[PDB]
């Protein structure tokens, strides 16, 4: 069943002894392969087999859904894991938050552990939120895939803006829009986006829904965009918001609100980027790539 | 595989000896059950088994996709079947066709044969188009499901407006929006709508894309609506256009262009309906239900 | 100077012995003519002569500006007269007031006195506000011309919604749009509307700006409409809102939010009108014509 | 009458022996003062006295309307002067001309004569149109004030795009928006814009209506903008189009279609400007300042 985009799930509802064969932890960390750069099953990579499901980060190593996860990270597989009053609107073409203009001093954060790997632990969440807030960061973007549910609770208790990311991105396929302009791949992206929205709609920290890093002009992506819009009218969806890819250009995306989903790779041009953010009303900020390495003072001074 | 909405198709690409067991023609017509009121497989009801598919009118008798076909017709199953210059826009809230206001003197037509049943034959198409044009009918709506491809060729050679209908309707489920507000059913509706749009985008006779008769407020329906919009920007999509259900009210759908997808059941109130069509700019016409029985002069005089 | 629309005012800034010759009170009440059905000069009819001005209800009997006052009333002339937190928007095509849908149980009120005439007295204001509130009236429309400034203070202290009316209406000219599609009359309407907006922008009771009863398709009217919009973005302007003239039709104005600026002349059809108001979301209410005669229990029960 | 903005005209309908006193030609050219840098009266500067009028370029030297003519030119006064099928729209935020994207290779042209001065002669029009077309110029902007009517006929016979400019600009008043946010000056700007629109609506060469060079945020300007829009729906109005003032920034006006009404003063940065025009879809071109001095090969190569 892990070869056809049509077969998305089987008997999947709404949102340990191990053995390895040729055909919360990672089995590539204990060593079984070479890493390459109502029961609930949160954080299962690729496909697994009561029912079947291939929606990862929402057991086989390769699956049909792996083509929609063309993000830059380490490739493991296995079992990874186990209300407020605010308004965010796009009135008058400006990102308004509770009546005041919103400035996004955000940073992209990966779900990474130095020892375990992609598995997440609670203490790291604390020393990450504290480090972010101490360095003038007011927003965090859960890079590529949604984070652990406890992260959103910590963010909305400590007061941190969260931009939720759907696990949909094709940076390796040529062209990139091959899998997003094809109706055959619409069910997989729908199952990826709708479950994330259902899981994370009740978090005041979540302020922006993100479809993907970037995969094409649209067609399938925007379908989920305003599926979120009509399903969750309170939060804007970005892909309302245009998100350039490492814009140097800013002219091109302006001449088509703007939030730099990926900018200032880690940090040249930071001063010009933040001068642009402060001056230009529709340049409401961006997210620094990335928070942690996949193995700071300048950002604090700039923000 | 015919029990889960997630399993839509298997190895299905883009768009005779028979044996009956307890578990182009209809096997219920020769008599095997009680009717109830690259190879290409056009017109296969329910699910069938190289690959698998349950998208009917786009072999088992009951399937998972039968819940989306809650239309009023005879229930058979089996194998049923084997460019112009015009602009239609919604500029200024009015349905414009080539710069002139569009008046829809349409009628709903079923794919029905007195002897064969739901199987379609070519001569009937001719004596139906001729009868429609002789009775001042300028539009035809392919009721419930898309019609045979030759119908669109005959319509665009003889000059008849066609409103394409996607096979999606829930008139029996309580509430009706149960299957349209549930993300679990989005892949099936997507596979139903996208294949129809891919098959019938290259017909000048097709002027309006219709999502369904009526099934709920939206959520899943509108996703396909503007998936068509962004995939086929030339034609409007109706469900741009509001389509009342047998409006008596017209006030309610006005106070939310309007085309009566179902009106004047066959014919009381026809004079008032057509006076409303002639006077009111946004009441651009409707479709008479139905063209043929499922076993005329007044319409000719009114239009 | 009282013959040319171009001459609007002279030395006019931003907002008693009498003698009669052939060429706060009314000189037609004491008897001098036949009635026909920084210093501040509030309520001076027609034109008068330091400077010159012809903007009445914002001394000659006939003037150039009298053509824009083709309302139904008694024709006198002379000297007639001497902050809250709420949001009103048209989000999603619905009249929203502080987040809740707004129902207008309003009545049209004239500035009339049984003895003095068009002169206004303070006690009458009190026994009018009390009578309106006791009869389930929550809104008042200052018919034709703006009312005395103390009226708005009484309304926003007692909590009564006010729709401000600009003194612009041509119900006698054939066609009515003769004076509104002619650019020669734009300065007069601009001077009429801008001064009213400047005078009454700081009243929380004022919730809707009204251009005129009805005078034509637009051209000059809508100019003032969104001059108010860009000058006072907080309040909607009606003429955002469509105001039918004594609609019986409601179909025609729906098929073009709706508030009946003139309906239920005093009272047939009141039950149907209020059933329409309660059922139909975009029919948000209306104003009863009129509050007082120019010489009640049913309205209380209906609202 | 030449001191009050309210007095715009007297008895003015819709669109030689000389003596000098202390209180088609220019009287400052023959020498009477120091230049400073149904009858029809076309091109009369300031105010003049049957009737009165102060709308110049649509006899006293200084008038009330001179405050709205704060453009850069020589100050003279006196008597200066005596259908096609195309669609221009702003569909999808892009300037569309007959279905194709519009690139404006325009230049700003003054109504200037080396000997006469601001008086215009027919031959100069010919050697100006020919020189413009030979140097890859496809558009011309009538700087500050509308040009002689024969210019539009020559342009639409020779096929040259024309952007009509209303004589409204305050570059000397501090702040500039003093005269455009004040309702007292609305009648003068209305009389200036409406007469130009009435005079030049029937020219296929005219494709864009321009309110002014730049005078403020709006208030009074936009009123005329969509007075033109509702009076002449065929042509866009710019001030639909954002026109930066000598943008170096382009970021700021993008982050608020764009046409550079004033750019490349005569020529540094021309290569970058035209690279921006070619690459960026919403940067549809600009106008070179100026065509002629008020006493070329690089532009030809760049366009």
């Amino acid at each position: 069943d892990w070869e056809n985009p049509g077969v998305t799930q089987l008997n999947r509802l709404a949102a340990w002894r191990f053995a390895w064969f040729p055909a919360p932890s990672n089995w590539q960390m204990h060593g079984y392969d070479a890493p390459i750069y109502r029961i609930i099953f949160d954080g299962v990579n690729s496909a697994f087999h009561v029912g079947y499901g291939q929606d990862s980060r929402l057991v086989l190593r390769w699956s049909d859904g792996s083509y929609l996860e063309d993000q830059d990270m380490w490739r493991m597989s296995g079992i990874f894991r186990d209300v407020g009053f605010r308004v965010v609107r796009i009135e008058n073409g400006l990102l308004l938050l509770n009546g005041k203009p919103l400035l996004i001093r955000g940073v992209n954060r990966h779900e990474h552990h130095p020892l375990h790997g992609q598995v997440m632990d609670e203490q790291t969440m604390v020393q990450d939120i504290l480090l972010m807030k101490q360095n003038n960061f007011n927003a965090v973007r859960c890079s590529h895939y949604p984070n652990h549910p406890l992260w959103y609770t910590l963010c909305d208790r400590y007061g941190l803006y969260v931009v939720d990311e759907a696990n949909i991105e094709t940076h390796g396929m040529v062209p990139m829009n091959r899998l997003t302009d094809d109706p055959r791949w619409l069910p997989a992206m729908s199952e990826r986006v709708t479950r994330m929205v259902q899981r994370d709609r009740n978090h005041p920290s979540v302020i922006i829904w993100s479809l993907g890093n970037e995969s094409g002009h649209g067609a399938n992506h925007d379908a989920l965009y305003r599926w979120i819009k009509s399903v969750d009218p309170s939060r804007p969806v970005q892909y309302d918001i245009i998100c350039p890819m490492y814009a140097r250009s800013i002219k091109k995306w302006l001449s088509l609100p703007l939030i730099l989903c990926e900018y200032a790779h880690a940090l040249g041009g930071f001063a010009k980027y933040w001068q642009a953010f402060r001056q230009y009303p529709r340049l409401q900020g961006g997210f620094v790539w990335d928070w942690v390495d996949q193995s700071l003072t300048e950002a604090k001074h700039q923000q």
